[PDB]
């Protein structure tokens, strides 16, 4: 069975990587890509996180993340919150045997700038969806700058795990729910519209053919599947999971049931307690979440490098690290 990107015009390299990723759970080893968040572009992004993991374990994460959007900033123009200077490092990461991932802590276009965690009403959200309003124009200004950055990677044929509008079932980001675990049918509909608006802007308006689209609800809130925009807009489903108990993460059954590859799209300790153990997380994957194709641990205090079990995580027979995607000029096996 071949798994093809949802974008019908995806570049060959992106098609190959998507099919390869989807088949990882058929392997007996090297079946879960490691990953780490590298930081926010021109703010905290650097190679330090990758280098610390390598110093701690001898291995580097297969996936390296950057976030273009510093959505807390109050800026003259809303799009000033976007910075794409991490691109060079992302392209180099691909060249050197890993895969880049981009997320977006978008500023809130209901406001002049910033306000990324300020909740908005459905009436405000409707304005954001309408390209003719000041709110819609602010959204499109951000999307345009993001797309300019993404184009740089496309020009070198670099596939990107693109994970927009994450944790939408949470109540913290402007694009999500407004109250804790409170179903709002209109908000769910509007979210799907917003995700599709970004999909169409990137794919059709901007012709971006190197993107693999990731849908990532939070594990610690309800409604993991209600926000799913549909099979034609999503390549990979996953959970952002911050926890103490690796074995009690909710949502894996619901998301794998959508018949898309599944990942732990963010992971880390819920609290800095000295109790968190990444060796237990990989064990939980083997026992509880075997269809997992990758994890992306956050940086700073959430980092694999500074938490217990880093070596066991990175050396587990299941873990696939930087340099293990390609075997020189050949691709490592696609198992059916």
């Amino acid at each position: 069975h071949t798994v093809s990107p949802v974008n019908p015009n995806a570049q060959q390299t992106t098609k190959t990587v998507m099919n390869w990723l989807a088949h990882l759970p058929n392997r007996t080893e090297n079946r879960v890509l490691s990953g780490a968040f590298g930081g926010y572009s021109h703010d905290t992004f650097s190679m330090a996180e990758a280098d610390r993991i390598r110093s701690a374990t001898g291995q580097s994460p297969a996936i390296y993340g950057c976030d273009y959007a510093r959505g807390w900033l109050e800026t003259a123009n809303i799009e000033d919150s976007i910075d794409v200077s991490c691109n060079g490092d992302l392209m180099s990461y691909w060249k050197n045997g890993g895969i880049p991932q981009i997320s977006l802590h978008l500023a809130n276009p209901a406001f002049q700038s910033g306000h990324f965690k300020t909740p908005i009403t459905n009436d405000q959200y409707k304005k954001i969806l309408d390209s003719s309003t000041v709110e819609g124009k602010r959204l499109n200004a951000m999307l345009s700058k993001i797309a300019d950055g993404l184009q740089e990677l496309e020009n070198q044929g670099v596939p990107v795990l693109f994970r927009p509008l994450h944790e939408m079932n949470g109540e913290w980001f402007w694009w999500g729910l407004t109250s804790y675990n409170q179903k709002d049918n209109e908000r769910i509909s509007l979210y799907k519209q917003l995700y599709k608006k970004i999909y169409h802007y990137m794919t059709d308006t901007r012709g971006l053919d190197h993107l693999i689209w990731v849908y990532s609800p939070d594990a610690n809130r309800d409604f993991k599947t209600d926000f799913y925009p549909g099979a034609s807009y999503v390549d990979i489903v996953g959970l952002d999971a911050y926890f103490q108990d690796a074995y009690s993460i909710n949502g894996y059954d619901q998301l794998t049931a959508l018949n898309k590859p599944f990942a732990f799209t963010e992971v880390g300790p819920q609290t800095a307690n000295g109790s968190f153990d990444y060796s237990l997380f990989i064990n939980a994957i083997k026992q509880k979440y075997p269809k997992t194709i990758y994890f992306l641990a956050w940086n700073d205090e959430w980092s694999a490098a500074v938490n217990k079990g880093a070596s066991a995580l990175y050396h587990d027979s299941w873990t696939l690290n930087k340099g293990e995607i390609w075997n020189g000029d050949s691709l490592t096996p696609i198992v059916e």
